[PDB]
């Protein structure tokens, strides 16, 4: 292996939920990208990003609602144009090795548009809106919406901490949708 | 005048339903239409008639819903699904855009509570979100959601929901991490 040294692949195994033999398959990926962009030597420590437009278009976030933030969250300088590091980073925390709270500290951090740390009731409103994809009418929309933050707000300041936030039974499905006609 | 029904049926069922009696009226021609030789065209007499369940399931309406048989069971006169025309418009009422969100989950809790003594317990749990996400979650992922589920909203500590548990919850959230499993 000629990518790395040891003590570089050593700190991605430190920092990232990968194998070294992950991290490998994973530079691999983001190097084909865009091969005549990214090197194929990482000892010398390059300065180089891959720009949004590919990430994007990739088959692990083309069809997630959220890609755009996702990858501005994870990007170095916040205009989704990623780094090997950035790449790494976000596919660690993506991985089925993350922990629950985790993803879900993450998730927050796309969610809070306005990034004042809190999911306000337009954050969630944008928020709900989009991950239901229409399944939801916009008057079912505010419904959830009004339960949540009536259940979940605990410091009843209509808004989520990241503390509610986690707390919250973030991926029960939606019980009554069996019971429209 | 119409002649299905007398005059005091079609007020009892307006009264009883969240339909108009034009609604009922259209809703009546819907089951009859479902076996035209089996339900007669004179309700006047209160005909004991029953549509059996698999024509029920294999309605437009309800062959695409995974618990279209529970549904049916529990509207159902007897429990099996073989379905009255008050069964039909009562299930149909409930199922309509007019009915509460708080009326739905009381008649979700009867449909996931699977052997029918009023409590979803982890098994009845485990089989209804299994259900709802069939390609959407693991096996893995349906137990750690059914496992919070329960801490969260088990509120006797028993190891099950109540229908004030499963009211209080809440039941039509999307799923928010989603974005962060890769599929
Ligand atoms: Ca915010
Ligand atoms: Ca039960
Ligand atoms: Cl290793
Ligand atoms: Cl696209
Ligand atoms: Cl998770
Ligand atoms: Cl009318
Ligand atoms: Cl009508
Ligand atoms: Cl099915
Ligand atoms: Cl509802």
């Amino acid at each position: 292996q000629t990518v790395f040294t040891h003590e570089q692949l050593e700190a991605y195994q430190d920092c990232t939920f990968f194998t070294r033999k992950e991290i490998m398959r994973l530079f691999y990926r983001y190097q084909d990208l865009a091969p005549q962009l990214v090197p194929l030597d990482y000892t010398t420590c390059p300065d180089v990003k891959v720009p949004y437009e590919l990430i994007g278009s990739m088959p692990e976030l083309k069809d997630n609602p959220f890609r755009q933030r996702i990858a501005q969250v994870f990007s170095e300088d916040g205009d989704g144009h990623m780094t090997l590091d950035n790449f790494l980073d976000m596919f660690s925390v993506m991985s089925e090795m993350a922990p629950r709270d985790l993803k879900a500290y993450y998730a927050f951090k796309i969610y809070d548009f306005n990034n004042d740390d809190y999911i306000c009731a337009w954050d969630l409103e944008q928020t709900v809106t989009k991950l239901t994809r229409g399944e939801l009418s916009a008057e079912e929309v505010s419904l959830v919406c009004e339960k949540v933050l009536d259940e979940a707000d605990g410091d009843h300041d209509g808004r989520l901490s990241l503390e509610d936030f986690q707390n919250m039974i973030l991926r029960a499905p939606d019980f009554l949708s069996t019971f429209h006609i």
